[PDB]
């Protein structure tokens, strides 16, 4: 079965064809197995240089959850990640606020809260409101790549109108939706 633990299943692909956008990212994940799987227990990734799917630099990015790495990716010039499962959250409204190169989309039972549909050098972007009708495990999921050069990957949510903002991190998070006591 899938194993409960405080965290995102984690996918990394790697590629050597242009990354231009979340399409050709999810074409990716489509085309073939993951290179690697591994835990997201603390969504906080990078910064890093010389291309993320080059040599050492996913598990340089991917820091504190790269232990759980299922294999050494070899080098591609493109790759990035796709995370889902469930995040605990009380019902109320929320915002992310995301630093990235290059983009990104997550989605909140199956809604995007959070889009760059383009390659970017580092930025931080506020995004909009979204709302959570009820409290418990939502639904969630993540994909995040890197064009070549520079690589890093923060969301930070907010729940009280944009005043303070945490990293999504064991304390929350759930693989399965059950509650994890690891
Ligand atoms: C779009 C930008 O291109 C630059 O060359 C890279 O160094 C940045 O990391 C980013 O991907
Ligand atoms: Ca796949
Ligand atoms: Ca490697
Ligand atoms: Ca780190
Ligand atoms: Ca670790
Ligand atoms: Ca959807
Ligand atoms: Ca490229
Ligand atoms: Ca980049």
């Amino acid at each position: 079965p899938d194993s409960l633990f405080a965290g995102l299943v984690g996918e990394y692909y790697g590629t050597n064809s242009q990354l231009n956008n979340i399409s050709d990212f999810r074409a990716l994940v489509d085309s073939k197995e993951a290179d690697a799987t591994f835990e997201a227990a603390n969504i906080s990734y990078g910064r890093g240089s010389s291309d993320v799917a080059k040599g050492t630099h996913l598990q340089e990015f991917l820091g504190s959850d790269a232990s759980t790495l299922s294999t050494d990716p070899g080098d591609n010039t493109d790759g990035g990640i796709y995370l889902q499962g469930y995040v605990y959250l009380e019902a109320g409204t929320y915002n992310f606020k995301v630093t990235a190169d290059d983009g990104y989309e997550i989605t909140i039972n199956g809604n995007p809260v959070a889009t760059v549909d383009n390659n970017q050098s580092v930025y931080t972007v506020t995004h909009a409101s979204f709302t959570i009708s009820e409290s418990g495990y939502q639904a969630i999921d993540m994909i995040w790549w890197d064009q070549g050069g520079d690589y890093v990957f923060q969301p930070t949510l907010s729940a009280d109108g944009g005043s303070t903002y945490f990293v999504l991190d064991s304390a929350i998070l759930s693989s399965t939706g059950e509650t994890p006591y690891t």
